[PDB]
Order: C-alpha cells, then structure tokens, then sequence
C-alpha cells in the first residue's frame, strides 16, 4: 500500500513540467465525441461484430478508455487522426484480453501475407484491413514503425498467454517482454502526422522521440498501474512482478528500479527536447501531460482512492499530489454521457 | 584514446570465454568443411541466378566476401541444425549483411510498403522483393512462433539500416538511443529464434525456454559482436557509429567508460546465460552452448576482425591473461582456421557468368 507512490508521482509530474494547457474541456468533449462516434460506428459493423470475439460490455469499456487515452495524449493531431488511432489502439487492447491460442492461426502467416490472402487469425484480418486508415496519416518511416510495433504487440500477447514471469536469473526477460507488448514505437511514431510534421526534415528528432518515448510511455503506465495491481490481483505478470521473479528481488526493490527508470527517463526527455524544434517539444510535452492526466482521470486506475486518503493530510507530497490530481480533474473529469453515446451495441443492433 | 586497451581487452575476452565455458567439441574440421562447402555451394548458386544478380546491387567482390563471412558464421554457430537449414540461413543472413552496402534512401520505395504487402504485390524496394520471395526457404524450418520472430527481426533490421543511413550517434543526453538502435539492427530475435528448427525442437513444448533464449541471446549475441569488433573499429575513421561510439555521444562519457559499460553487460549476460540454462533441457543447453562457442570461434578465425594481430602481439608474453588468450585463440584455430579454397568455390561470379 506504499505511500512512496506520491513522492515519485509528484517528482514525475514536476520533472515533466506538469501544468495547465489551452486544451479546454469544451475541446476535449468535442474530440472525445468525434473520436468515439467514428470508432463506435466502426466496431458496430456486422463484419467487425462477427470476427471480433469480445464481450459487448468489455468492448464498450475498452473503446471508452482508449478514446480517452488518445484524445488526451495526442492533443495536437486532427480529429480524424484521433478517431483512426482510437480504432487501432482499441483493437490492440481487445487482443490483450483474448485467450484464444494463436499457434494454429499463425502456421501460414507469412505465405498468406506474401500472397495477399486474408490472414487466418480474425484479429489480423480486421486490423490489417483497417490499417490504411491509420497509415494514411503518416509518412513511410513512421508507418513502418507502427506496423512493426503492432506485429511485436501480437507476439507479446502470444507470450503473455503463457503467464510466464521469466526464469529466475533471466534478467533480460522482463524488459524484453515489456517492450514486446508496449506498442512503444507505435505510440512514439503516431505522434507525428505528415500533415503537421515532415518525416524527412525531422527524421533525427522523430527517431530520437521514438527511442525515448518508448520507455517513458511504458514505464509511466507501469507506475500508474501499480496501485491497481497488488491490491486486486488475479495472478498477473507485470514488469514489476517479473523483475521480482526474474531478477530475484523484493517487490520493493523492483518498484524502486521502475521509479528510478521512470524519473531518469523523464529528466532526459526534457533535457533533450526542450531546446529542439518547438512544434516537436509541444507534441512531446502534450503527450506526457495528457498521458498522465488520462491515468489520473480514468477510473480503471482507481487513483481517486489515493486522492481521498490524502486530501486531509499535509506534506511536501500528498499536498503537491492533490494540487496536481485536482488540476487533472478540472479538464479530465468528464462524464461519459457527454461524449460516449450511443453504445456500440445499440449501433450494432440497429 | 588513441592507443588500444590491450590489457583490458585481453582480460574481458578471457573472462568471457571462461564464463561461457569455452572448450573443445565433437565438431571436427572435416565436418566443418562438409557444412561450409554445402552451405556455401547452395548460397552461391542462389546469388548467381540472373534475377538475384539483377536486383541485388552489390559489388561482386563484396558479395563474395560477405557470403563467405556469413556461411562461416552460420556453420560454426548453428552447429546443431541440418545442412539445408545452415544453407538457407546463410542465404538470409547474407541478404541482411548486403543491405548495409546500400546508401539509397529507402523512403521512396517504402511509400506504398503496407498496401503492396496487404495486396500481395511485389515490393518496390528490390531487397524486399528478393528477401520476401526467398523467406519461405528459411521459414519452412521453423514453427509459427519462431517464424514470427524471424519476420519481425528482419523488418526491424530494415528500419535499422534506414536509420544508419543518417550516420547519427544520438543527441547528447538521449541515453535510450544507443541500445534502441543496436537492437534495431542486431537481428537478435532472428538469431535467437532460428536456433530452434521444428525438426529438432517442439516450439510448444519448449515455448518457455525458447522465448527466454530469444530474450537473453539477443543481448549476448550483439554485445559479444560489439566487443569482438572493438579492435577493428578502434582506428577506423570510416565507421562513425556503433554501440560504443554512440554511448560516448549520447551518454556523454569517455570511450573508456563506454567500453567498460559494454564489457560489464557482456560478462553479466554470459554469466546469466549459463545460470539459467545449465539445468534446463539438455538439447537446449547444447544448442545455446554451441552457438556461443561457435560464435566466438568465428570472430577469432575470420580475418575481418583481425584478432590475429592482437595474438601476434602477445604471442610470447609471460603475463596470465595474455597466455590464456593465446591458448584460447590456438584452440579456435585448430578447428576454425580453414582455407577458403577447401569449401568456398567456385566463386559466385563464375556461376553467375556461366
């Protein structure tokens, strides 16, 4: 139940320069509804309904979490881009919760790919059919990064079905797996629509952003999700839990490792991009702030529970913490009834 | 510096060979020669075909030299796989080595990459056209999981070369860049997964050991290559980027500190490779061990790395490390030193012309 959480969390928000933006609640609601609306109509189509084996309620919940993530973190991209990216990252989230073994549907993966025949695995059939809607927003380089990261993600989920935290002594396993299913290069590259940035003119800054954003994004997600995990835990295989199993250390030491990487990653993110192309730094900063805001506001992470047990407290953290938490709520706390409607199932049935 | 850290280099190298348990094997020179010729012969006939000759823009002498270095690497490291598998893998890893000879901006040939892939139309970049057309010969040797790893690593490698065309060592302060790039072009998962032919191993029964091997072998393989290459790249003003050189530029440290980092990672990686697999499936441990020993033997025997020079400079020096190094080197030579005239013939160009 550690409270160290707030120390690092505050340091984290300070390190990244967490502060208010020109992104209004009105604007968030506009984007949220637009993104949600296009995605919802997409997943409501009969073909999508047929091949995507997901419980409607879970699909509904996954779509809402994803749309929020995208709209709040990819603050600078067009509405359309937010929408298409929401569809793609909802597909990935849906695969993350699947238990259907991939082996039999991957036996002829390459030959079908090379031949142009539809993939046997239904998820691939849908994701690859839809991919162009995401890729049209980017140059060839960024596109390749999205394609690779998604392919990596697929392998990641395959490995995760084994629920394996690595052999004791296999120090390289934890991060190998985390990067495998982190979508780090997918996220990092999707931050640069060709409509706003020139892939060739900013090749060096984009490549660097992908390399650095990969670890920040996943580590920050691991840090935020830690609360919501040792609490209610079906036996998971998180980066932290794998550090324990593989590196043979205590859950505390593992969490300390994560925080040191997370803070150092943040510090370096600023050091490198502060004095670079201002448009770049803006996208990078908005993603970091948006990404944190999203974690604080989405109930899935139950960070709200942390809020209460600390408001009527008084320290150099719990104080700074709420000051931030409150800030997030002012722009991030939005009732789903204001944007997420009608439900996907309703559009599917119609 | 300007002077090569010979002492430091000798020490780590010895420690390396000890940590991995470097020792003689049942792999005879006669068997190596059999495999070398077989692998080379099939690959040479492949690269000698007109289509291959047309789309693969490479200087004949360089193609010839790259094929010979690769065949050696495969035959000596993938000791336990079939001759055919050694052959097909030799073709694949020769393709990858050759792509580093291209200066051509991939950008224009990648604009429609995904749509051509999804539609089943031949890729615009000629390298992809050849590699994807040939891939099935490599993939037929593996299960779906290992295959996916090979496909991903090769795609990663392509992006790696693209990035290397910029000759960029990373922005000072970008600590994550170096290894990001090294894994990008390391073929770590390609190598790691190609070690398990479905004919010898069950992808499903050994899923956990294979996945672990891929995760661990990725870093061992690339770091060991960086260390063995350190000598040849030391005074080479042409090779501006490398893991060590990028550590220097990105982490803002000295070439020495950078080399220290590499050695600590290399040794720790080795130590952990043994700790994890020693008591696991014996067939697995054997493939893993043979790859490590083979891989080191190959580095010591291939002139490309010019390690012979370091040997011939401490050949007779009564210090501990030096003698151990020379002993190890002599061991390698006994099974690894083979004249190309015994297996690499006729030249690819000759088969191409015919």
């Amino acid at each position: 139940p550690t409270e160290y959480f707030l120390n690092t969390t505050v340091r984290l928000l300070e390190y990244i320069r967490y502060r208010d933006s020109n992104y209004t609640r009105e604007e968030r609601i506009e984007n949220l509804h637009y993104a949600y609306n296009k995605a919802a109509h997409h997943f409501a189509q009969p073909r999508q309904q047929q091949l995507l084996k997901v419980d409607p309620k879970r699909l509904q919940a996954s779509l809402q979490t994803i749309v929020g993530m995208v709209v709040y973190s990819w603050a600078k991209v067009s509405k359309e881009c937010m929408a298409d990216l929401s569809i793609h990252y909802t597909y990935t989230l849906v695969l993350d919760d699947s238990k259907d073994d991939p082996y039999p549907t991957m036996v002829n993966y390459f030959d079908d790919l090379q031949a142009g025949r539809e993939q046997a695995h239904p998820w691939w059939a849908l994701v690859n059919e839809h991919f162009p809607n995401v890729l049209r927003h980017f140059g060839p380089f960024c596109s390749l990064n999205l394609i690779r990261s998604t392919l990596d993600f697929f392998e990641g989920c395959w490995i995760e079905q084994y629920n394996f935290g690595g052999f004791p002594g296999s120090h390289d396993y934890p991060q190998f797996l985390r990067r495998m299913n982190g979508l780090g290069h997918c996220v990092g590259a999707s931050l640069w629509p060709k409509e706003q940035f020139n892939e060739r003119s900013l090749f060096l800054e984009i490549t660097s952003a992908i390399a650095q954003m990969e670890n920040w994004m996943v580590w920050v997600n691991d840090l935020m999700s830690f609360y919501k995990e040792f609490d209610d835990e079906r036996d998971q295989i998180s980066l932290v839990k794998n550090y324990v199993v593989s590196d043979e250390i205590s859950l505390h030491e593992a969490l300390e490792k994560l925080t040191q990487d997370t803070l150092h990653s943040s510090k370096q993110m600023v050091a490198v991009f502060s004095d670079k192309d201002p448009q770049v730094m803006d996208t990078i900063e908005c993603f970091m702030h948006g990404y944190v805001t999203w974690h604080l506001c989405d109930r899935r992470y139950r960070l709200s529970e942390i809020y209460e047990k600390v408001k009527e407290e008084k320290t150099e953290d719990a104080q700074k913490f709420c000051k931030f938490y409150e800030q997030a709520a002012n722009v991030g706390a939005v009732s789903p009834s204001e944007w997420a409607y009608p439900p996907v199932a309703q559009l599917a049935n119609v």
